[PDB]
């Protein structure tokens, strides 16, 4: 099935998911000189104080931390959004080398990794319905650069040994996602899609301007995960990013001048 290899990677996805060649695909390159400052955009409101994390799992494409989304406990509002979006999960994309790994780029610059916090619009009642709507999901994207360690990420890094291979999961309670946010919440926003199959065009992207720093030791631990299941030939989980797609008839807006 689909993946990130020579024979099943992003250049092949359109054969099973024709919307890969659609009009609002992600990720995109953010051209900072062509983005438009929009003073009508509100500040983001991130309310994560009551977040309840549940599990961490290797899904064969990335690793994911899942949250209890059965009530409004961890929500995103404001910015370009109408209504309330509940945090469902976060995951990362990363590279084999420090100079690649992010999905979005900024003036063609690639970061070492990209963190996606995935939220769904509560008016649609469940995430399955939300993915069928043009305003169903909001994904907060945060770039990672290599430098100083991020203390709030260490709890994640320390459990990765226990989910090395596809299909492994572990209890992961009491994790506070506020520890992954940068100082500033200034952002770019544009209408886009999931960056993995099914590539649904249901996402309002909110990409933060300020990267977080993580240490080389932290990102090295990501690169030791496996795409394969236990008992299969080892293939390291690296370069699980989709390249930038055509902007087409979209404008990227910025919350800041
Ligand atoms: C390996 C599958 N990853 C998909 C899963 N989901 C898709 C199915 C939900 O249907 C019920 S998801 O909405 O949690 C989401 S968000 C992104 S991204 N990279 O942020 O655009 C990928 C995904
Ligand atoms: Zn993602």
């Amino acid at each position: 099935h689909w993946g990130y290899g020579a024979h099943n990677g992003p250049e092949h996805w359109h054969k099973d998911f024709p919307i890969a060649k659609g009009e609002r695909q992600s990720p995109v390159d953010i051209d900072t000189h062509t983005a438009k400052y929009d003073p009508s955009l509100k500040p983001l409101s991130v309310s994560y104080d009551q977040a309840t994390s549940l599990r961490i799992l290797n899904n064969g494409h990335s690793f994911q931390v899942t949250f209890d989304d059965s009530q409004d406990k961890a929500v995103l509002k404001g910015g370009p959004l109408d209504g309330t979006y509940r945090l469902l999960q976060f995951h990362f994309h990363w590279g084999s080398l420090d100079g690649q790994g992010s999905e979005h780029t900024v003036d063609k610059k690639k970061y070492a990794a990209e963190l996606h916090l995935v939220h769904w619009n509560t008016k649609y009642g469940d995430v399955g319905k939300a993915v069928q709507q043009p305003d169903g999901l909001a994904v907060l994207g945060i770039f990672l650069k290599v430098g100083s360690a991020k203390p709030g990420l260490q709890k994640v890094v320390d459990v990765l040994d226990s989910i090395k291979t596809e299909g492994k999961s572990a209890d992961f309670t009491n994790f506070d996602p506020r520890g992954l946010l940068p100082e500033s919440l200034d952002y770019w926003t544009y209408p886009g899609s999931l960056t993995t199959p099914p590539l649904a065009e249901c996402v309002t992207w909110i990409v933060l301007k300020e990267p977080i720093s993580v240490s080389s030791e932290q990102v090295l631990k990501f690169r030791k995960l496996n795409f394969n299941g236990e008992g299969e030939p080892e293939e390291l989980m690296v370069d699980n990013w989709r390249p930038a797609q055509p902007l087409k008839n979209r404008q990227i807006k910025a919350s800041f001048k």
